[PDB]
């Protein structure tokens, strides 16, 4: 059955006001909401994702000494004796757990608050990052997400949100990983990159991974 991912659709992300807006993001507001509630779509479950962070944070700038936002840094395994590494951005903080900026925006939570939607956080972890709404990225822990959607017998995903070339490509990469048929419905979503060319790069990335990309 079909499963309808809906991801990181917060106030840091989509607010003129957050600390780390989405440009044009406020636009996904509504029709991602009409996508919720759309009986034509046959979604059996819809889950909504959210970023978790504490202010402490590895991914943010500020709890790091001589680097400011969007510099490059070298995060490191946390597993130990493990000694890879990866290549990542620090960032504004944002998503911060239990403040305004990490609510989902109004009118998706008013969903599900209502008819109580499946919340699955991330990012909670303050020693890594985490994109995917599956698990970190040395896929070290993971959510209950796998879990939730086999209880539900999905055998296909459909993701939305923000950002395109972040949180929604890495989940999508998850769930084609973890056999399920994955779509991505481009329209559905936006990249934090005001750069028109991310879009093209994140569609080919998303095909090399077996994932559909379809507009709406
Ligand atoms: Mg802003
Ligand atoms: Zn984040």
């Amino acid at each position: 059955m079909k499963t309808l991912i809906v991801v990181d659709m917060q106030n840091d992300f989509i607010s003129p006001l957050g600390s780390l807006t989405v440009p044009k993001g406020e636009e996904l507001i509504n029709p991602i909401s009409d996508l919720m509630q759309d009986a034509d779509r046959d979604w059996h479950r819809i889950v909504v994702t959210r970023d978790w962070h504490p202010s402490r944070h590895i991914s943010f700038a500020k709890n790091h000494k001589d680097k400011e936002p969007y510099s490059t840094y070298t995060y490191h395994s946390p597993r130990p004796g493990d000694d890879s590494t990866q290549e990542g951005i620090l960032w504004p903080v944002h998503c911060v757990k239990n403040t305004w900026g990490s609510q989902l925006v109004d009118q998706i939570m008013d969903q599900v608050v209502t008819k109580h939607i499946k919340i699955v956080d991330k990012g909670f972890l303050t020693d890594r990052e985490y994109y995917s709404a599956f698990h970190d990225i040395w896929n070290f822990h993971k959510t209950d997400m796998n879990k939730y959607l086999e209880k539900h017998h999905t055998d296909e995903v459909y993701i939305v949100g923000v950002a395109l070339e972040y949180c929604v490509k890495a989940t999508a990469i998850s769930a084609a990983e973890l056999g399920y048929k994955t779509t991505v419905l481009l329209d559905y979503t936006r990249p934090i990159s005001d750069d028109p060319e991310v879009i093209n790069k994140v569609k080919e990335e998303l095909k090399a991974h077996n994932i559909n990309v379809v507009d709406k």
